């Protein structure tokens, strides 16, 4: 077996403790190379002639090349160290240690973790573990206020189709009106985009951390807000954009004003005084050049501090966490610091970052949460809308990014299928609502935090800004209420089944041929089986159920009953259905 395709480290995706005496390992290899992969370990100190202990690592999946094994080492004292024992197709064991690989045991080596120390155990916030949260819009969900309307705001109609220059009057108010019906979806949090004061339509860039902006509402509906929103347990996280701010930041349009006399001429990463020009850009932007958008010194601990202090500010408020606008861009230093502020102040705040590459560095437990999980919306928007990969690359996909990161990020995820910037998936669907309800199905069941977008619920479609971007619609007899009755039982049989909120997945059957796909979650002796059948076909499959673990199933959907023959489950699907098999534990 190719041993330099074999990999491990006592550390970040590899090595992370599930608590201050239980450690995690991950070892991954080639696909087929491996066989059994047992872990043998021992207190570190231990004495030379003593008896080490063992633990039989699990094929927890795998993706386009590799397999995956994991296996949990129980360390009584914090302190630990273990070698592999790998095995292949032949029955040829190897040991795998720091050292290399070799057939003796000792000549192995032995991987360690040193200590397992309890302040760095990656702790993430209860409520989050089972959300289901809104993506709201201000500007195009809900009109509550007509006076604190912009100028000309075109007509709130379902026959809109907005530019870049539209304007509704969104606000605050009636996201207040509307808190009945978020309630009577399911969600519990609103993730809302920027909403403090700034000049631009979008609010990306910051006029006044300190205050709402004036068309949505004020400190006092906000409260108000955040007040009603509770009562009814639904949260509020906030955009947060420390990576940059406007150009009327009051410190900046300061240095626009005095210049180097400015005290606040390094809060920014200007070139030279002037500053600002029409488009020619005097300092650095958050993008290519983009004017309006002056990047903020992070590392320079006033510009820290005062953000730090728009962090306390908001939360007093009663907010419950931040959403971390281009976080890929801010010294580490400043997001570490960010927790142990947010946190003290608030255990139970969420840190959700925005990264758009591997966000392994900040999911050590020690900076975000989770982030955006922009892996699963490809996987989903490919397999599902363009039909451009089958359900064994499907498989693929969500395998390997599944092994991304430590089980407390990756159980955190926020599963988006769109948002401002895209267009609406019901589009990327083509029309074909069989498609889309089979994608949501799997959304509100696959592991990670399902994060709807405003309108989805009830059928909006759309183009990319601005077009994705229409006013929701409210006229009772313009909603696909079909749509939304659908989303409410999968949003409360999500609630239910304690295995589809903090169980595990693992691929059960894949058909590349057939396009049907399905996982199974497991919290502790609940088995719960999503089988998707995506194909404009009715098909027939038999999935392997070892009748061992359950042998009658179930459809949490249709409340249909099933059971499975000679631990061989028989199955048939209309088109594009998809079953949720319950196995009663
Ligand atoms: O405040 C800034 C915004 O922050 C937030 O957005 C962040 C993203 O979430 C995050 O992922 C990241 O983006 C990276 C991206 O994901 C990477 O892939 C890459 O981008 C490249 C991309 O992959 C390539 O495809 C290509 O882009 C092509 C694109 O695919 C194609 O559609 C087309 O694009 C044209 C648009 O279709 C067209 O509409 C227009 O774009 C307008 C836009 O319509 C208009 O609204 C305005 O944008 C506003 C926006 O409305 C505000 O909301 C705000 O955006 C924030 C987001 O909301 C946050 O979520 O501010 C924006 C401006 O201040 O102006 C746009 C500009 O005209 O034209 C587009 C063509 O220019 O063609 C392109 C071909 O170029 O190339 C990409 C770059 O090479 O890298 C991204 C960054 O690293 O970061 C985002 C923040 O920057
Ligand atoms: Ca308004």
């Amino acid at each position: 077996m190719l041993l330099e395709a074999i990999f491990h480290e006592a550390k970040g995706s590899y090595a992370y403790p599930i608590s201050e005496t239980q450690l995690r390992v991950r070892l991954r290899a080639k696909k087929g190379d491996v066989v059994r992969c047992e872990v043998l370990y021992a207190d570190r100190y231990a004495s030379p002639e003593e008896e080490l202990a063992h633990a039989l690592a699990g094929k927890a999946g795998s993706d386009e090349r590799f397999d995956y094994f994991e296996a949990l080492l129980e360390c009584s004292t914090k302190r630990v160290k273990y070698v592999f024992l790998l095995t292949g197709p032949q029955g040829e064991a190897v040991y795998f240690g720091e050292t290399g690989f070799s057939a003796e045991r000792s000549k192995a080596g032995v991987f360690q973790y040193a200590y397992i120390h309890r302040s760095e155990v990656f702790t993430t916030p209860e409520w989050a573990k089972e959300a289901v949260i809104y993506q709201i819009f201000p500007e195009r969900f809900a009109n509550g206020d007509p006076s604190n309307d912009p100028p000309g705001t075109e007509q709130w109609a379902k026959d809109a189709r907005p530019r870049h220059d539209s304007f509704y009057g969104g606000d605050l108010k009636g996201v207040i009106d509307r808190l009945p019906y978020l309630e009577e979806l399911g969600v519990t949090a609103l993730y809302f985009t920027p909403i403090f004061a700034s000049p631009s339509h979008h609010k990306y860039d910051t006029a006044d951390y300190l205050a709402i902006d004036p068309q949505f509402g004020d400190l006092p509906t906000f409260r108000r807000l955040v007040d009603e929103a509770h009562r009814r347990g639904i949260k509020i996280i906030l955009d947060a954009v420390f990576n940059h701010a406007g150009d009327q930041f009051f410190a900046f349009r300061d240095v626009l004003q005095k210049g180097e006399q400015s005290r606040y001429k390094d809060w920014f990463f200007i070139e030279d005084f002037p500053v600002s020009k029409t488009s020619r850009t005097n300092y650095e932007t958050f993008a290519v050049q983009v004017p309006a958008m002056p990047k903020l010194r992070t590392e320079n601990p006033e510009v820290k501090e005062y953000l730090f202090d728009v962090a306390r500010f908001w939360m007093e408020q009663g907010i419950d966490g931040w959403r971390l606008n281009v976080a890929n861009e801010v010294d580490h230093a400043f997001w570490r610091e960010f927790r142990r502020l947010v946190k003290s102040l608030n255990p139970d705040a969420l840190i959700v970052g925005e990264i758009w590459h591997d966000a392994s560095g900040w999911l050590m437990g020690d900076q975000f949460d989770s982030v955006m999980n922009y892996l699963f919306r490809e996987s989903v928007i490919r397999f599902f809308a363009t039909g451009e990969i089958h359900a064994e690359r499907f498989d693929a996909e969500l395998t390997r990014a599944r092994m991304l990161y430590p089980e407390q990020a990756a159980q955190g995820l926020w599963n988006l299928l769109d948002s401002h910037n895209t267009e609406r998936f019901l589009t990327s669907c083509g029309g074909n609502e069989a498609k889309f309800r089979l994608a949501v199905l799997f959304q509100m069941t696959y592991l990670g935090t399902p994060l709807i977008y405003y309108g989805d619920e009830i059928g909006m479609a759309g183009a990319t800004d601005p077009d994705c971007r229409r006013p929701m619609i409210w006229e009772e007899k313009e909603q696909n209420r079909g749509l939304f009755e659908f989303y409410k039982e999968l949003i409360r049989l999500r609630h239910r089944l304690a295995s589809l909120t903090r169980g595990n997945v693992r691929s059960w059957h894949a058909d590349k041929q057939a396009n049907l796909y399905a996982f199974v979650r497991t919290v502790q002796d609940q088995h719960v089986g999503v089988v998707l059948n995506n194909r404009g076909e009715k098909q027939t499959v038999l999935l392997q159920v070892p009748e061992s673990g359950g042998k009658t199933w179930l459809d949490c959907l249709t409340g249909e009953e099933v059971h499975g023959k000679q631990g061989q489950l028989k199955l048939t699907l209309r088109p594009y259905q998809g079953m949720i098999l319950w196995n009663g534990r």
